[PDB]
């Protein structure tokens, strides 16, 4: 129930004044974009979540199933006993993990790290009650600045599912994959799950499903913006476009102005103006290929010891080590 330790990194002050500036940055630049980190407000994760349910969007299913069917392999090999979750601690891929941990008779310990300290309490509750006598550690951070701050206790299993790390363009991926690797000790393991490379109108169509509700996740980004700094943005004018870039072999969500708009952000004290057809940039989703994923975790000081993939190599997950 309500048996818990959680440490909290992030000040609301802190993230206010991060939003200014990262919005003033985005909406003044010749090519216009809005920063992402912004995007998901309690709306945008809850649209976010739908649509990982959605059947053009095959990551979420396609990860599950190769944990359904390899979780005892992987908690073989990781021999752990401290499950780290970067991202959440809710899903059902979880408790795939940490059953097969107490299959194994080896959990002690849940390490949930997340920016939203409500989630980790529900995180904290729901897995308390199903696994009597398990230690919860929760941590509300950013993972861009506060791995650190995760704790060292046990032989941990570190996993970063989803294909989140596809939100991170190249630089701060590569800094966030060595940031984090220097963390792990020897014994630790980390558990990578990466989008890959296939059918590029498989691709956009899992960004731009047929029932509109990426299309709400992306116009929720102006609903942000339009609370917290006082904007105008008018929903309703922009169109959801989703590309793939086959340069930086990326998803690229944009929002495009269906006639000039006039927006008027107050907080920031700035008026930015959108041509009709004008083409905002929102969230990326960076893809991956097989052999690349081996050089980027070695890049970090990684050594990849396992490779698990679904049959039509949709989806993969690597486990590696220091």
């Amino acid at each position: 129930h309500m048996a818990l330790s959680l440490a909290n990194y992030l000040a609301a002050d802190s993230a206010a004044e991060a939003l200014r500036r990262d919005v003033r940055a985005g909406l003044t630049a010749t090519q216009k974009s809005l920063p992402p980190k912004w995007f998901y407000d309690a709306v945008g994760s809850d649209l976010f979540d739908q649509i990982t349910r959605l059947p053009e969007y095959y990551p979420t299913r396609t990860e599950a199933q190769i944990l359904r069917t390899r979780s005892a392999e992987i908690i073989s090999a990781a021999g752990a006993d401290t499950l780290v979750e970067l991202g959440s601690g809710t899903s059902e891929k979880t408790r795939m993990l940490l059953d097969a941990m107490r299959d194994a008779e080896l959990l002690r310990r849940f390490i949930p790290f997340d920016v939203d300290a409500g989630v980790l309490r529900s995180a904290g509750a729901a897995i308390g009650a199903e696994y009597p006598g398990i230690e919860i550690d929760a941590v509300c951070g950013d993972f861009e600045e506060h791995l650190g701050k995760i704790p060292h206790v046990g032989r941990r299993l570190v996993v970063f599912l989803g294909s989140t790390i596809g939100n991170l363009t190249p630089a701060p991926r590569a800094e966030f994959l060595s940031t984090l690797a220097d963390t792990l000790q020897p014994g630790d393991s980390l558990l990578l799950g990466t989008d890959l490379v296939k059918d590029t109108g498989r691709l956009v169509r899992a960004y731009d499903d047929a029932a509109g509700v990426t299309a709400a996740f992306n116009r929720n980004v102006l609903a942000v913006v339009n609370r917290e700094l006082s904007a105008d943005f008018d929903l309703d004018a922009f169109e959801h476009v989703a590309k793939w870039n086959s340069d930086e072999e990326r998803i690229e969500m944009w929002l495009r102005a269906r006639t000039a708009q006039h927006v008027r952000v107050a907080a920031l004290d700035l008026e930015v103006d959108f041509a009709a057809g004008e083409e905002m940039l929102t969230e990326v989703s960076c893809k991956f290929r097989p052999e690349n994923v081996v050089a980027e975790l070695a890049e970090a000081g990684l050594r990849q010891t396992h490779w698990w993939t679904d049959p039509a190599g949709d989806f993969g997950l690597s486990l590696a080590v220091r």
